[PDB]
Formats: structure tokens, C-alpha cells, sequence
């Protein structure tokens, strides 16, 4: 029956005999290996382990076995402990004594009373050491500092003040003291009343920040005569132009008030300076705007929200310059929610606007052009925002870039990689030009993006982002000005290339077909090969459009040379390897190749290594017909491989003496009759 319970205890005494046994056996190991010095002993040892967790037992232990480099090690973990337990203990005790004082009326307590409460608080935080072992029986003492803390300031700290504070205001409804109506005369008026604004200044200065600013209930008092006036004579709701009229009482108010205040409540033995007042009272006569604001705001429209930012955001600049307040402007009335909204509708805005600009193919030409208006509107927009300059919202300015102007650019360089505004039906030629323009159009926008990261804003913004995550960009726009980098240089450009190489292919079926090349002799003015002449009318045209469009020099150099390259091939190939040329003929070749090739219009005496080759091909060719030097055309002397002699008489440069030998051989094959 129980009997069966104490057989089970039995068991678990034995058990836990066990458990007990080498747990203390791993912990002696433990003491021993933390123990680098190597004085302890067995029964030291032990001893430690019976009272080595208390300091006044360490304590002993060093009365005793003197000062060991272990016992420390132990004493100072010790009294850290024995102190973090203290502190909790004494928190509770507060803990307790607010709790009660929660039910002492606010009137039965004075400055000092409070000034007691602070002072023993700050008293038993200091008790504690602040140590960083991640979270030790820390987390536990930190989570109870923080709730007293904030019972302190509720239960005491604004209570009293929201109390004092009322009563406080009252005096300044009767004594009317911004009016004129105001006995400045009195003297012991005004003793009176800054005494009061200090009592309760002072009183707000009483509060204990949480640990990971503080209200002034004396200056919500001064702006509450402000308030009272305010609030009635704008009883309506906040309108778009409504939000002038503010300012305008404001302006007026701290025009004829400002001042008055500055002198009637200045006591600097007490820390409210002339310049306090000046910032503070500004910024406490501001709230009740601030609320109303920031009530008619989200009580409204999306459309509103754009529209009420800016002019927040406009009015505050406003009053920055006006009376040189540095405080808080209204900017703050707009919460980190509220931003987050505009954000997302002005993005929205941004794809919307971009859309209908480049919905239909009538939009392509002026693209460009209308891309860049959308892109400056916007930033023109954005100006007031960026201006300023607490970096709470820096988040959001990043945010702007990335999700605004970022993707509308390369959403920009998407548009034009995927459009055509051709008909259904079109010629090869509208296709090439169309091509051109893109690259016209995304030149145009890359410049206007590398303008505009030079714009201090963003040279900053990048900074930021550059030391905020250790990494070294050259801008914000670095992406997506490499992204159009290559879209020119690769993707476009080639295009460009294969297809002017396709028209021009088109143009040379006759010309591939002329047999001549055997049978002429050039009878001095000559022509090009008539059949060359549709090819060199073309090339012209399609050229004189190229050197039309504002495209890059680099890119524009690198088609023509491309095309040199190409046309060099076609007639090495197509024209000179399957024809048989005589003198006169061998001529005509270098005449339309000069002919045809020059319209490029490379830079002059400008080297291109096939170009040249070419040249040197036809020397090599024209050996049959040059006595001086009609010693190379020995079977012995191809066959070598060694084309040296060669080489230096004709200044070869560049043929490479694989073609060289081939060249001869054309000859003494007779295919060059």
C-alpha cells in the first residue's frame, strides 16, 4: 500500500545518492582543470564546495589557504551575484512601496516627496554593477528594473504631473497672461508664475528613461491658453489649406507671445534658459497642430496623404527659417506608419505615371525624353522630403531610391529591350533604325542617371549605406548604370552590326556574280564596279543615320569597326578566293573595296589589323606582275615556309605567313592570270 511508495522512495534515494555523487565528482574535475595555478588540494576543494557560493565564505577560505588565483575567480563571480540578488531584492521592496502610494492622493505629495522616491531608485541601480555576461540571472533583475521603472513614472511621475499640470493651467487661464489683458505689473504675479513653471519643469525632469525626451508638463501648461484658443477657433476638421490658416494664428500668436514668455518664465539658476524656453515653448504650441493635423490625416484620403506631406513637409521649412526654431517641426506629427503608406502610394504613382508614357508605340520616339520628365517630376516632388534631415527617415530615402527611381530606370531598359512600334508589316531597314533609336534612347536616359548620382542627396545617401554595411560602392545607381552599360555595349550594338551585315549582304548578289575579274583591262579616271553601286548607296544611308544618333563615340567606332571587319571578310572570301583577277581587274578589287569601305568614314590613317592585311594580300598577289623581284615565285621557295625576304620588300606587317604562302600559290597555280 504505502509500503509500495517507500519502496519507491528507496529507489530514488539510491538513485539520486548517485546522481549527487558524480555530479560532485564532475564538478571537483571542474574546479581542477579552472584551476591553472595548481594549488588546490582535495580538502580545499571540498571546502569550497560547501561554502563557495557566499562571499563571506570565500572570504574565510583565503583567511584560511591564503589567496588563491581560484578563489577569485570565484569571490568575484560571488559578489556579483550576491549583488544582483540584492538588487531585486530592493526592487521588490519599491515595487511594493509604489504600489500602496498609488492610493496616496496626488495633492499630498511635494516636489521633494517625489525627489525622495527618484533619488532612493537611482539609489538601488547603482547597487547594481552592470555586467555583459549574455543573459545571465540578468535578463531576470533587467525585466524587473524596467517594470518598476515604469510603474515609477506612471504611478508617480504622471500622475502628479498630468495633476499639477491641470491646476497649473488654470492659473494661466485666469491671469490671461498671453493677452494684454496680462497684469505684468503685479511682479508678484510673475514670481508666482515661473515658480509654478519650475516646480513642474522640475518635476518632469524627475522621470527615469527605460533602459534600450521626457514630457516637460510645464511647458504642455504655457501652450495650453495656445490650445484652448486653438482648438475652439479650428473646430472644424483640418483642411488642405486649412493647414496655412495654423501657422498663420501661430506665427501671429508667437509674434505678439514668443517673447513675453521668454521673459516671464526664464530661470536659469534652474536650467530653463532663455533659449530652452525659446525652443520649447515653440515646440509644446505646436501639438495641438500636430493633432490636428495628424487626425484630419488618417481620417483621410490616400490622394490627401501625398498631398498633406508635402505641405507638412513645406509649412515645417517654413517655420525653420521664420523663427529659427530647431526643435521638432510638424514632421514628427507624421507617424513611422503613416510613412510607410505614402511610400507605397508614391511607388505606385511612379509605375502608374511610367505606364502611361510607354503604353503604346505611338509613345516610342519621345520616350526618352518623356522618361527623363517623369524621372525629374518626381525628384522635384521629393525635394522637400531629402531636405530634411533627421535620420529617422533615412530609411525611406533609401527606400525612395531603390523602389522608385531605381526601378523605373532599369523598368525603363526593360521597355526598350522588349518593344516595337513598327506596323505589322515592316522592311528590314525601319528595323535597323528602330534599333538605332533604342540605343539613341537608353544613351539618353544613362546620362541623365550618371547626372544624377551627382547629385550631393544620393552622393550621401550612398555614403550612408557605404559605411552602414562596410562595403565600398561608387553610387546607389552603380547596378543599374551597369546594366545599361552592357545592354549598349553587347546586346545593341552587335544588333546593330548583324543587321546592317544583313542588308548589306542583300545588296551584294550581283556583285558576288561579276566575272570580269579575268577578262578587264583598266584602259585616268575610274569608277566603282557599277553592280557595287546600290551597296555603297545603302551603306551611305545607313551610316549617315548612325552618325546621327547620339550614341556613345566608343560604341559608334566599334560598330563601323566591326562592319570594316565584316566587309574585309566578304571580299577576301566571296570575291577574291573564288575569282580569277588580272592587273587590271586586281585593281578594280582594291578600288570598290576602298570605294565601299570608306563610307564607314573611320578615323583617318587609323590602323584596322584586317583591313591593312587585306592591302598587303593584294601586294603579295601582284608579285606576277613585278620583274625586280620575280625570284619568290620558285616552287623551292614556298614550299621553305621562311618568308622573310619577302616580309622586308613589301613591308608586310601584318599578313601572317600562313596566308602569305597561300597567296603565292594562287599565283603560281595561275589564278591570277
Amino acid at each position: 500500500d504505502d509500503l509500495l511508495n517507500i519502496n519507491d522512495r528507496i529507489k530514488q534515494v539510491q538513485n539520486e545518492r548517485n546522481e549527487l555523487a558524480s555530479k560532485l565528482q564532475n564538478l571537483k574535475q571542474s574546479l581542477a582543470s579552472n584551476d591553472t595555478e595548481v594549488a588546490l588540494s582535495e580538502v580545499i576543494a571540498q571546502d569550497i564546495i560547501e561554502v563557495g557560493a557566499s562571499v563571506e565564505g570565500l572570504e574565510q577560505l583565503r583567511a584560511k589557504y591564503g589567496d588563491l588565483q581560484i578563489l577569485n575567480k570565484l569571490e568575484k563571480v560571488a559578489v556579483q551575484q550576491t549583488q544582483m540578488q540584492a538588487g531585486v531584492d530592493k526592487l521588490d521592496s519599491f515595487e511594493r512601496q509604489l504600489d500602496e502610494l498609488a492610493e496616496q492622493p496626488p495633492d499630498q505629495f511635494t516636489l521633494d516627496d517625489v525627489k525622495a522616491l527618484h533619488s532612493k531608485l537611482t539609489s538601488v541601480f547603482a547597487t547594481v554593477p552592470q555586467i555583459n555576461n549574455i543573459d545571465s540571472q540578468y535578463a531576470a533583475y533587467n525585466k524587473l528594473k524596467s517594470k518598476v521603472t515604469g510603474k515609477y513614472n506612471d504611478v508617480i511621475i504622471q500622475r502628479l504631473a498630468t495633476n499639477w499640470s491641470n491646476t497649473f493651467d488654470q492659473k494661466l487661464l485666469e491671469a490671461q497672461w498671453d493677452t494684454q489683458k496680462f497684469a505684468s505689473t503685479s511682479v508678484g504675479l510673475v514670481k508666482c508664475l515661473r515658480e509654478n513653471s519650475t516646480k513642474l519643469y522640475q518635476l518632469s525632469l524627475l522621470y527615469l528613461p527605460l533602459e534600450e525626451e521626457p514630457v516637460l508638463w510645464n511647458f504642455k501648461s504655457l501652450a495650453n491658453n495656445f490650445n484652448v484658443r486653438f482648438t475652439y477657433h479650428f473646430h472644424a476638421t483640418s483642411s488642405s489649406s486649412k493647414i496655412e490658416t495654423y501657422f498663420q494664428f501661430l506665427n501671429d500668436y508667437l509674434a505678439e507671445n514668443l517673447y513675453k514668455c521668454i521673459n516671464i518664465f526664464h530661470d536659469d539658476c534652474n536650467g530653463l534658459t532663455k533659449p530652452v524656453i525659446h525652443e520649447q515653448f515653440i515646440n509644446y504650441v505646436l501639438q495641438p497642430i500636430r493633432d490636428k493635423v495628424r487626425s484630419t490625416l488618417f481620417q483621410n484620403d490616400l490622394k490627401t496623404l501625398i498631398v498633406l506631406i508635402s505641405q507638412i513637409l513645406a509649412t515645417d521649412k517654413n517655420l525653420l527659417n521664420s523663427f529659427h526654431y530647431h526643435g521638432l517641426g510638424l514632421v514628427s506629427l507624421i507617424s513611422d506608419e503613416v510613412w510607410e503608406k505614402w511610400i507605397n502610394y508614391e511607388v505606385e504613382m511612379a509605375n502608374r505615371q511610367f505606364i502611361n508614357i510607354t503604353k503604346n508605340p505611338e509613345d516610342f520616339p519621345k520616350s526618352s525624353q518623356n522618361f527623363v520628365k517623369l524621372i525629374n517630376k518626381i525628384y522635384d516632388y521629393l525635394e522637400p522630403f531629402y531636405d530634411l534631415d533627421f535620420d529617422l527617415l533615412v530609411r525611406y530615402k533609401l527606400m525612395t531610391c531603390s523602389l522608385i527611381f531605381m526601378n523605373l530606370t532599369s523598368s525603363y531598359l526593360d521597355y526598350i529591350l522588349t518593344v516595337d512600334s513598327l506596323n505589322e508589316t515592316r522592311t528590314k531597314e525601319q528595323e535597323l533604325y528602330q534599333t538605332m533609336a533604342k540605343l539613341q534612347h537608353v544613351n539618353f536616359v544613362y546620362r541623365k542617371i550618371k547626372s544624377l548620382s551627382s547629385n550631393f542627396i544620393f552622393i550621401q545617401l550612398t555614403d550612408i549605406v557605404n559605411s552602414t554595411e562596410s562595403k565600398k560602392y561608387n553610387s546607389l545607381f552603380q547596378n543599374v548604370e551597369n546594366d545599361y552599360e552592357k545592354a549598349m555595349s553587347t546586346d545593341m550594338q552587335n544588333s546593330i552590326v548583324h543587321r546592317i551585315q544583313k542588308l548589306l549582304k542583300e545588296t551584294l548578289r550581283n556583285y558576288f556574280k561579276i566575272s570580269t575579274w579575268s577578262t578587264l583591262e583598266m584602259s585616268p579616271s575610274s569608277v566603282p564596279s557599277a553592280e557595287l553601286v546600290n551597296s555603297i548607296n545603302v551603306l551611305r544611308r545607313l551610316i549617315n543615320k548612325l552618325d546621327s544618333m547620339d550614341i556613345p563615340l566608343a560604341i559608334s567606332l566599334k560598330v563601323k569597326n566591326e562592319l570594316l571587319n565584316v566587309i574585309v571578310n566578304y571580299f577576301t572570301e566571296s570575291i577574291l578566293k573564288l575569282n580569277k583577277f588580272n592587273q587590271n581587274g586586281l585593281n578594280q578589287f582594291l578600288h570598290d573595296f576602298k570605294s565601299l569601305s570608306s563610307i564607314l568614314s573611320l578615323p583617318s590613317h587609323a590602323t584596322n589589323y584586317k583591313c591593312m592585311s587585306l592591302h598587303e594580300l593584294v601586294k603579295i598577289l601582284k608579285l606576277k606582275y613585278d620583274p625586280n623581284n620575280q625570284q619568290f615565285l620558285n616552287p623551292e621557295y614556298i614550299k621553305t615556309g621562311n618568308f622573310t625576304s619577302l616580309k622586308e620588300a613589301y613591308s608586310i606587317k601584318y599578313l601572317k605567313d600562313t596566308k602569305i604562302q597561300d597567296a603565292l600559290y594562287r599565283i603560281i597555280y595561275g589564278n591570277i592570270l
